[PDB]
C-alpha cells in the first residue's frame, strides 16, 4: 500500500504545516501537525476541557462505532516551549490519503497548554519519530508508521515541505519527480528516539563550505534551524545590524536586509537554505527587527533541523530494519 497527502503551511511565515488525517467510523477529519521528533498521536476531543479549545477541530470517540478505549491507558507529554497536554486513549481507524490503520493508538486530550489553545489552525500532532518516545503509559503504544509499515509498499515515508506554499507527505514510495539529481542517504542514530544523524559541515553565502561534524535530529515538528552557537553567529555576521537578543531570545536582524544562503552537508552533497526562507518577520507587529530563522541550540542540548532546513530539501525517513535518512535537493 501507499499513501499521499498535502501538507499546508498555518500560516504566511511557515510556523508549521498541518495536514488531513480521517479518524474514526464515519471519518472525523482533523489537521494535524506531522512531527517526526515525537511519537504521539493527539488530537483535540471532546473530552478537553471547553475553556482550553478555541476554534480547533475536536474527535468525538463516541461518535465513532471503531472506537474503543484502551483500558487504564493514559498519556502526557511535554515540549521543550513549555507547552503540554495530557488525555486518555482510544483505538480507532486512522487515514493518510487513504493510507489506512486499524487499531490505531488515538490520544484524546482532556488537557492542553496555552500555547495549543492559542493555535486554532492545529487540531494534534502526529509523531513520526521511534515509538520508543510514546509516552502511554502503562502499555506503550505504536505509531502511525509503524503501524502502518509492514503493510507498505516500501517501509519508507517523504517530507517535501514548501517555502509559503504546500507540500506532500508520502507513505511507502519514493516519488522520483520530486528532487533533483540523487538522494543522498546518511546514517542514523535511535538511541534517544529520534531521526539523529550527522551533519557533514555548514557555509554562509558563497562562503568556504566548513567540514565540521554537526549531530542533530531531523524535526518537522520544529519551525527552525538550531545549529551550534559558533555555526549561528558566523550565519548572522554576514547580515549587517543582526544581534542576539536576550530579550527576544535570539537573533534578530534589521527587516531591510538581504539574507544570505545557508548550506548543510549530507555526506558529500549539499542542500542549500535560500535566505528568504531564514526570515521570520517583525518581532512583534509593526517593528522593524524581525526575527532570525536560524538560532543557537546552545540551551536545547541538541541540534534540531526543522522546517527551515528541511524544505529545502526532499527528505527521506527510511525505516528499514536500520534506519537512515535521505536528502535530494528539489
Ligand atoms: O519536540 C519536538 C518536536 N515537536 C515539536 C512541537 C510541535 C508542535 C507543538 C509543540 C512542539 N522536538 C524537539 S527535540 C528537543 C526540543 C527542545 C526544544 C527547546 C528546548 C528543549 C528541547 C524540541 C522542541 O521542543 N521543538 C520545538 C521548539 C519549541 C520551542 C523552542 C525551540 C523548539
Amino acid at each position: 500500500s501507499t499513501g499521499s497527502a498535502t501538507t499546508t503551511p498555518i500560516d504566511s511565515l511557515d510556523d508549521a504545516y498541518i495536514t488531513p488525517v480521517q479518524i474514526g467510523t464515519p471519518a472525523q477529519t482533523l489537521n494535524l501537525d506531522f512531527d517526526t521528533g515525537s511519537s504521539d498521536l493527539w488530537v483535540f476531543s471532546s473530552e478537553t476541557t471547553a475553556s482550553e479549545v478555541d476554534g480547533q477541530t475536536i474527535y468525538t470517540p463516541s461518535k465513532s462505532t471503531t472506537a474503543k478505549l484502551l483500558s487504564g491507558a493514559t498519556w502526557s507529554i511535554s515540549y521543550g516551549d513549555g507547552s503540554s497536554s495530557s488525555g486518555d486513549v482510544y483505538t480507532d481507524t486512522v487515514s493518510v490519503g487513504g493510507l489506512t490503520v486499524t487499531g490505531q493508538a488515538v490520544e484524546s486530550a482532556k488537557k492542553v497548554s496555552s500555547s495549543f489553545t492559542e493555535d486554532s489552525t492545529i487540531d494534534g500532532l502526529l509523531g513520526l519519530a521511534f515509538s520508543t518516545l510514546n509516552t502511554v503509559s502503562p502499555t506503550q503504544q505504536k505509531t502511525f508508521f509503524d503501524n502502518a509499515k509492514a503493510s507498505l509498499d516500501s517501509p519508507v515515508f517523504t517530507a517535501d515541505l514548501g517555502y509559503h506554499a504546500p507540500g506532500t507527505y508520502n507513505f511507502g514510495f519514493i516519488d522520483t519527480t520530486a528532487y533533483t539529481g540523487s538522494i543522498t542517504y546518511t546514517a542514523v542514530s535511535t538511541k534517544q528516539g529520534f531521526w539523529e544523524w550527522t551533519s557533514t559541515g555548514y557555509a554562509v553565502g558563497s562562503g568556504t563550505f566548513k567540514s565540521t561534524s554537526i549531530d542533530g535530529i531531523a524535526d518537522t515538528g520544529t519551525t527552525l534551524l538550531y545549529l551550534p552557537a559558533t555555526v549561528v553567529s558566523a550565519y548572522w555576521a554576514q547580515v549587517s545590524g543582526a544581534k542576539s537578543s536576550s530579550s527576544v531570545g535570539g537573533y534578530v536582524f534589521p527587516c531591510s536586509a538581504t539574507l544570505p544562503s545557508f548550506t548543510f552537508g549530507v555526506g558529500s552533497a549539499r542542500i542549500v537554505i535560500p535566505g528568504d526562507y531564514i526570515d521570520f518577520g517583525p518581532i512583534s507587529t509593526g517593528s522593524s527587527s524581525c526575527f532570525g530563522g536560524i538560532q543557537s541550540s546552545a540551551g536545547i542540548g541538541i541540534n534540531i533541523f526543522g522546517d527551515v532546513a528541511l524544505k529545502a530539501a526532499f527528505v527521506v525517513f527510511n525505516g528499514a530494519t536500520t534506519p537512515t535518512l535521505g536528502f535530494a535537493s528539489k
